[PDB]
């Protein structure tokens, strides 16, 4: 049974009463920490999805009519919404976006999605916000609609109709699709497979809710900065579910930390045998592809074509993940022996207390929210490259990127003030000299914690290269009247208080 994975179960023993009690405690702690939304919020999501399906049909219909098709053929053309990622898995929370895919027949172009479908959304009274990003890895429209955040992508099939009955599991659907359409289909195909690959979906969901919370709190969740993201975490949980098909989620978590802490990296985590299929694309294969051999902690997607979802993991972030696995073993063991609580497991990281030195990376923009989102996105996208350059330097013991940029915005009349913002920010010694308060200047700041092992050592070259790289991406970047980029080396005693919550106090 594929549900027991590629190695067979470790144990088919069922949960005991004591284990189920630990599981009840685990669920109550998840509830206390806000993991679950209300029944009303779930209803609200279901309603917006009905509307999205209606609009997806209307979109395909309108495009079809514009290309001179009869009413019947335009109806027949169809159009269908799917969800993927956390909502589709049922592990979403009150804040969560719905990752949503719009699948359209062959005559409906990506251009049509960004014009006709985009306009259909803008005509709705329920639309709160809309931000099209036709450039992203997967071209996307991000919206808020009746208060719910929806992330919308589009895939064009090589068939003239998209009926309501359509499922995406048939790998023949991938024939004749361009790279972007393949990418677009991959998310939903993988999510759907993960669900079919675990022995008991609700055990999986509770375990994954816990790992998502744990990973966010422990600052090991962010694919962009070299940590596993949602799909990778989902697959790691799924693997352990297969090994203990009759276990309770609390037991899955204990076994998870142990197994992954002890695992023989770079040996891969795989949920089902790697499939071949009808395309000429490479499937993950460290035997024959040197890039694949380089993956440090490979977590491989099950849907054809299999790929490594954790390719971004670096030398430094691997160490952090493994450290966090070890803490998890210690703590869950203690919870099982009734010495510690689930709340102990989910305690927030102490990133800003644990290093003597930090590198601050600040992306400034003076203009619209749009070009800042684009600029910072760009700068944010390169941070992992700086980490890889820093971490291989002789003097550097670790270069540990934080997982979330600190965001800020300001009243910036001149022209002068933008200059003054770039100056007093990043150090607690000079930061107080800000206000008001908060025409606008944006900031995104990433932090890299540094551990060094005649002192120094000199990190300025990779830093300068990083700045030059980010400026290179177009002539605008590039400017200096609008876009700017700063790297600052700070001691821990001198970190800005944006970095501590009103719950901790700064070290010295
Ligand atoms: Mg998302």
């Amino acid at each position: 049974q594929k549900v027991f994975g590629i190695t067979g179960p470790v144990s088919t023993v069922g949960a005991t009463a004591a284990e189920n009690k630990l599981n009840d405690s685990l669920i109550q702690e998840l509830k206390k920490e806000g993991s679950f939304e209300t029944e009303q919020e779930t209803a609200n999501r279901v309603q917006v999805l009905k509307i999205l399906q209606e609009l997806a049909q209307r979109f395909v219909y309108e495009v079809s009519k514009k290309k001179n098709m009869s009413d019947g053929m335009a109806r027949d053309a169809g159009g269908k919404i799917f969800t993927y990622g956390s909502y589709r898995l049922g592990v979403h929370g009150p804040g969560s976006d719905i990752d949503t895919l719009v699948v359209v027949p062959k005559h409906v172009t990506r251009e049509d999605f960004f014009t006709v479908f985009d306009s259909l959304l803008r005509e709705r009274k329920e639309l709160d916000e809309i931000a099209p990003v036709p450039d992203a890895f997967v071209p996307i429209i991000k919206i808020k609609f009746s208060g719910i955040s929806i992330d919308l992508i589009c895939a064009r099939l090589d068939q003239p109709q998209v009926p309501l009955s359509l499922t995406l599991s048939d790998k023949n659907l991938l024939r004749n699709l361009d790279e972007k359409d393949l990418r677009a289909l991959n998310g939903t195909r993988v999510t759907d497979e993960i669900l079919e690959l675990v022995p008991k979906p609700n055990v999986f969901r509770i375990a994954l809710r816990a790992i998502k919370l744990w990973a966010q709190r422990r600052a090991v969740y962010a694919n962009i900065f070299g940590f596993p993201g949602g799909v990778a975490w989902a697959m790691l949980v799924a693997r352990i579910c297969q090994l203990y098909p009759n276990a309770c989620s609390a037991v899955i978590l204990n076994r998870f930390f142990i197994i992954l802490s002890e695992w023989n990296w770079p040996q891969p985590v795989i949920l089902k045998p790697i499939e071949d299929g009808p395309l000429q694309v490479r499937v993950w294969n460290p035997k024959i592809y040197a890039q694949d051999r380089s993956h440090r902690m490979p977590v491989i997607t099950p849907a054809y074509p299999s790929m490594c979802a954790t390719h971004n993991i670096t030398e430094s972030t691997k160490k952090v993940i493994l450290q966090e696995f070890v803490r998890g073993v210690q703590i869950t063991n203690d919870i099982f022996s009734n010495k510690k609580s689930w709340a102990n497991l989910f305690e927030k990281n102490d990133f800003f207390f644990r290093y003597k030195f930090y590198l601050e990376i600040t992306a400034y923009t003076r203009g619209s929210d749009e070009q800042h989102l684009k600029w910072s996105g760009l700068v944010e996208s390169k941070v992992r490259l700086l980490v890889m350059k820093l971490e291989v330097l002789a003097g550097i013991k670790i270069a540990h990127p934080f997982t979330k940029p600190f965001e800020s915005s300001y009243c910036c009349p001149t022209e002068d003030d933008y200059e003054m913002i770039q100056d007093k920010y990043g150090s607690h010694k000079t930061e107080t000299a800000l206000n008001a308060l908060k025409p606008k200047a944006y900031l995104s700041t990433m932090y890299i914690g540094l551990d060094f092992n005649k002192e120094k050592v000199d990190i300025h070259i990779p830093c300068t290269e990083f700045v030059n790289l980010c400026r290179s991406f177009n002539e605008d970047y590039g400017d200096h009247k609008v876009f700017n980029l700063a790297l600052r080396f700070v001691k821990g005693y001198d970190l800005p208080d944006e970095v501590f919550d009103e719950n901790e106090k700064r070290p010295s």
